[PDB]
């Protein structure tokens, strides 16, 4: 009963968050073993962030110019390197709280939990989808940079995101933990924008399933459709073209509800062409695309860690 | 930038979650010092839960009939008592992870984070409002009972909720940590229902402020109103009557936006009488009442712990 946007528990990552200061610039860092990971723009003055030469800017920096603080304890920096748009600081101490972990580049459409941090302290936790245009719709204020997104598979933390910037639209962009941006973004204060965002069709269908399961069904019709004719309608609404692989992935939900995917696709086409007429689904007056098929299964199968 | 429903970080509470088995019934418990707290219906067979005599049912139970497990470690139960609808098990070990904590009965309209647990393992974290009818709209499956809701004030965990039941509507009911239900609910499988829910007006206004701040303003009109005439309209829409105290509480937001509360009330009346015409606010096609004025300030003032 109930379907909520749910974040993973944040304890494991909470113990990996530190504060990194370089001059006047303070942001957050991720401490795993004897390496702290942070956005490289920590080394920029306010002037620099219009058109920085990070190679040249780091050349003038030494280990002692990096102030890293865990709680009130200061870590000694004993080496530094730049990997893409992230800085790896080698420290004298390995994090005793280092969890089992992995670094994963995540695919668009996929979800993760974000631990929003300021001054190396956890502020709060929310779940996000990597949007098709490689932006995320988060809540990040200044000081949030170096906050990370993650998944937990039983015991293993899979870090997929580190925060670097907001775009004029008020959306957010960042890197994987190897410092490669998701999307065509660069760490400079220039005119930057993301493409057209698409609705993640596979994720909307899954959310429709979650509804049936929770007892919302008004939207169910008496018709079916064909993938191709469904997508003709998808095109016009900026919904992602649905594939056979998608249909396979929804198979578990289809099975547990006894609703064929293409019957649900017919339901969806009606909502796109007819709206929800003031009616709501799982208490949303719009269609939600930020729930993965798996997110739904887990939440409707009570999976823990 | 961005406004998201945000849960507190769950690390501190994660270390207080245990599994409690009594016969065939397993649910979660909260371990603080040498006391584990759990719902008393753990002592019920499936037959018992239609009309249980908890006094009589506990009389037949001994300390050794309670299996409490932290991780894989079993705790020895050395005493038991029933306080309202919660059981306090005294154990041989005090939780070494016991955080600074408090037990608070929360007021309707107020929010908290829930750590959803199964078999004493954290599954995930979400934020909830205590609704005026003293229900919550959560995601709880069987095994979730003994999961708790909490706030964190810097260092102090303020536990306000423990989960016991779902109602036919698919909403949820539970107790404070002294075992007193919120609302007129009882722990039996009987026909039970909550009253009419009201929209938490103060919280909707705050969310409107959060929007302005994030750049959504279409809804702003060229008029004002009076508390009394606003509420005449509130009445009809099952919105909570707004008070002067409410207006005082929104004062900080009013000030930072330069929008008087009563001008915003005029905006609100138009949306109630005219709808949002397919338009959205902070990407919601409806009005959100599950954000406290404070929740907004914190999220728009980047407060941590
Ligand atoms: C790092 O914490 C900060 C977070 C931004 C600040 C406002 N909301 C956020 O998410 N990011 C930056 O300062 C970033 C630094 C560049 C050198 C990558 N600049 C940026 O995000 O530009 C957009 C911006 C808009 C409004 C205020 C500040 C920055
Ligand atoms: C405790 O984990 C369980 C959680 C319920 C089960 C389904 N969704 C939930 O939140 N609560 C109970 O089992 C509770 C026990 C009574 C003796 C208090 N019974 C209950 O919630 O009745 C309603 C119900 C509806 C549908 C399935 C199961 C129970």
């Amino acid at each position: 009963s109930g379907f909520r946007k749910m974040a993973f528990p944040s304890g494991k990552v909470e113990g990996c968050m530190v504060q990194v200061t370089c001059g006047t610039t303070t942001l957050n860092g991720l401490w795993l073993d004897d390496v702290v990971y942070c956005p490289r723009h920590v080394i920029c003055t306010s002037e620099d962030m219009l058109n920085p030469n990070y190679e040249d800017l780091l050349i003038r920096k030494s280990n002692h110019n990096f102030l890293v603080q865990a709680g009130n304890v200061q870590l000694r920096v004993i080496g530094h390197s730049m990997q893409n748009c992230v800085l790896k600081l080698k420290v004298d101490t390995a994090n005793p709280k280092t969890p089992k972990y992995k670094f994963v580049r995540i695919q668009p459409g996929q979800t993760f939990s974000v631990l929003a941090c300021y001054n190396g302290s956890p502020s709060g936790v929310y779940q996000c989808a990597m949007r098709p245009n490689f932006t995320i719709k988060g809540s990040f204020l200044n000081g949030s940079c170096g906050s990370v997104g993650f998944n937990i598979d039983y015991d293993c933390v899979s870090f997929c995101y580190m925060h670097h910037m907001r775009l004029p639209t008020g959306v957010h962009a960042g890197t994987d933990l190897e410092g490669n941006f998701y999307g065509p973004f660069v760490d400079r204060q220039t005119a930057q924008a993301a493409g057209t965002d698409t609705t993640i069709t596979v994720n909307v269908l899954a959310w429709l399933y979650a509804a049936v399961i929770n007892g919302d069904r008004w939207f169910l019709n008496r018709f079916t459709t064909t993938l191709n004719d469904f997508n003709l309608v998808a095109m016009k609404y900026n919904y992602e073209p649905l594939t056979q692989d998608h249909v396979d992935i929804l198979g578990p939900l289809s099975a547990q509800t006894g609703i064929a995917v293409l019957d649900m696709c017919a339901s969806l086409k009606e909502l796109l062409q007819n709206g929800m007429n003031g009616r709501t689904i799982l208490g949303s007056a719009l269609l939600e695309d930020e729930f993965t098929p798996f997110d739904v299964v887990r939440q409707c199968s009570g999976v823990t860690f």
